[PDB]
């Protein structure tokens, strides 16, 4: 079948993230060196110059604030976020130069909007490997509103917090881009790795997989290796849209296990509606989000990962009252706080009379909040053949249709049924020709028709149902894809709309 494609115009400009304008259905692909726009059939128009540069890791501050007196040589550009910026109709992009340099650029030719200032942290992280990164845009109505931002800060403690919220104003020419939301002394936004945990674990960092925004709360999804083999653990972060002070805090390790087989090794996730059967699976609304994630088996070697995947989903109901009982009982004297890489000791909770409302953002005390009591997502699917990369779905007719890329190039396409069951993978399909892995990053088209799936060096545009393959009756209504029923006055399987 003849597929939109779009090849890497390189060798070493490989592709790092990807996202589509939900309105217009432009194609950002973020790349090595580059930041292509495309077209909905993915031929290119506007590419666009990031890198290679002067520079040298060992700079700082960066090139950009100040002459350094190192051996500069022509250094990659590694696009480690990329965020449409709906409200502002712009576009967030940022890369692994001059220690992180974030560029806000335009939607209609990519043409640098903002540049922020020479002041040092407004770069965030010299780090140069994808998937370290990701960040979330909040603008809440009524305000500016902000950029939420975790990344992985490899020993610089001190040159890059973990994770912060940083301004990202109206005004594109204002020069508090990137500022911190809050920075006084000793309270800012921002939360930074201490010394003491870096000294006790030997290359210990935060490695961010996913964030996103849901409700009144901001979620970042984490793996880490662990305060005292190689142990690792993977996270689910909370924060209110509306705190500064980063007292809203709170941190719990999650995974999912079927089988007496356990993965917990996030690889990938993604927000979105639950199924119908989902819905009544979790006694959610089919308003609310459910968080759809890859897992490894156990947490042993996150760096060189076996081959037992695991999709699981999360209905963020669970995880906010999971949140809001610990929060509870922690104010009732229960227990500690339990956070030891960021509080570096023990520190009691402390019993107090203050309600822990549906929607609560934390105090002084009591902060910030941790616990050893893994939130445990609902299985969908397992496979020990193939390892799991990605993940993306979406809500046709009732039925939650999930897709699921490999390390051998191939998209699953998993229906959802919830228990007994967990989900159906219903077809298989494969899209890199040679076996090339699949990258965290896909999405759909703008009326849900096509899925982009991307590799090192293609990006493909995969339609989601392709009923044509099933001739009879007896075939097409036998394989379970959601979308495909069988025609009366045409004699072919296709989808509803058209017939
Ligand atoms: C999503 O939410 C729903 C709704 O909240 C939830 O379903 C409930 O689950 C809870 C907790 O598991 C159940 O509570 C248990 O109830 C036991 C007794 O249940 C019987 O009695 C119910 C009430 O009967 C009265 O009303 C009916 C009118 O319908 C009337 O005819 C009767 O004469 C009577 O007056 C009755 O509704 C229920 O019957 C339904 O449910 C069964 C399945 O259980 C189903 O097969 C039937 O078809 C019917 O729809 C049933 O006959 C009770 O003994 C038990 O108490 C123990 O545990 C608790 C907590 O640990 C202790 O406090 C207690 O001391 C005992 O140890 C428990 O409270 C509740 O029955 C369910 N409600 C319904 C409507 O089904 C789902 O779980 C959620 N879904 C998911 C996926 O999580
Ligand atoms: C990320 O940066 C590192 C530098 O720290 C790069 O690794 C170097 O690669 C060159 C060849 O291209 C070698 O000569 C050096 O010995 C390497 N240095 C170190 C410290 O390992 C790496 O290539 C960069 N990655 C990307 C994708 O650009
Ligand atoms: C894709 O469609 C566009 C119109 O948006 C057209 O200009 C372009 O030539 C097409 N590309 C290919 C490769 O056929």
């Amino acid at each position: 079948p003849q597929y939109s494609t779009f090849h890497s115009e390189n060798r070493d400009w490989t592709f790092n993230h990807l996202t589509v304008h939900r309105r217009t259905g432009a194609v950002y692909v973020g790349a090595i060196n580059r930041v292509y726009k495309l077209t909905g059939n993915l031929t290119i128009q506007v590419a666009h110059k990031t890198g290679p540069e002067e520079d040298n890791k060992a700079c700082y501050p960066p090139l950009i604030v100040q002459p350094c007196s190192e051996v500069l040589t022509l250094t990659n550009n590694v696009n480690k976020l990329l965020i449409i910026d709906y409200s502002e109709n712009r576009l967030l992009a940022c890369g692994s130069l001059y220690q992180g340099v974030c560029k806000l650029l335009r939607l209609d030719d990519l043409f640098i909007l903002v540049e922020p200032s020479h002041k040092k942290e407004h770069y965030l992280s010299s780090v140069n490997k994808t998937g370290t990164m990701y960040g979330v845009i909040v603008r809440s109505e009524g305000e500016d509103g902000k950029l939420f931002i975790g990344t992985a800060v490899d020993g610089k403690q001190d040159y890059f917090p973990t994770l912060s919220s940083r301004k990202l104003p109206r005004d594109p020419e204002s020069s508090a881009m990137l500022d911190y939301e809050l920075h006084s002394d000793f309270v800012s936004s921002l939360i930074k790795i201490p010394s003491d945990t870096l000294a006790l674990v030997s290359h210990f960092d935060i490695f961010y997989i996913y964030g996103f925004a849901s409700g009144g709360f901001v979620y970042f999804l984490t793996v880490q290796p662990e305060t005292p083999d190689l142990f690792y653990t993977s996270r689910i972060v909370r924060l209110c849209k509306d705190d500064p002070k980063f007292h809203s805090y709170v941190s719990l390790p999650f995974g999912c296990t079927r089988a007496g087989v356990e993965y917990r090794l996030l690889q990938a996730a993604y927000l979105a509606k639950p199924g119908e059967a989902l819905a009544q699976a979790f006694n959610i609304s089919s308003d609310e989000d459910v968080l759809f994630a890859i897992f490894s088996k156990g947490q042993k070697q996150y760096h060189h990962p076996p081959d037992d995947s695991a999709l699981c989903a999360f209905p963020i109901r669970a995880i906010n009252l999971q949140i809001k009982e610990r929060l509870q009982s922690c104010y009732h004297g229960e227990g500690n706080l339990e956070l030891n890489w960021l509080l570096g000791k023990d520190v009691q909770c402390t019993k107090a009379p203050v309600p822990i409302d549906d929607n609560f953002c934390g105090l002084d005390i009591n902060q910030p909040l941790g616990g050893s009591t893994p939130v445990e997502g609902l299985t969908l699917y397992t496979t020990s053949r193939d390892r799991l990369t990605s993940v993306a779905s979406y809500v046709y007719n009732g039925y939650s249709v999930v897709f699921v890329g490999t390390k051998s190039g191939k998209l699953k396409k998993i229906r959802a049924d919830g228990p007994p069951h967990g989900g159906v993978q219903y077809e298989m399909v494969s899209v890199f020709k040679d076996g090339s892995p699949i990258l965290r990053d896909m999405a759909f088209s703008i009326n849900q028709l096509y899925l982009y799936v991307m590799s090192e060096r293609q990006v493909t545009r995969v339609p989601v149902e392709s009923c044509e393959q099933y001739t009879t009756c007896g075939e097409c209504l036998s394989s379970g894809d959601p979308h495909c029923g069988w025609c009366a006055l045409h004699n072919m399987c296709s989808r509803r709309d058209k017939c």
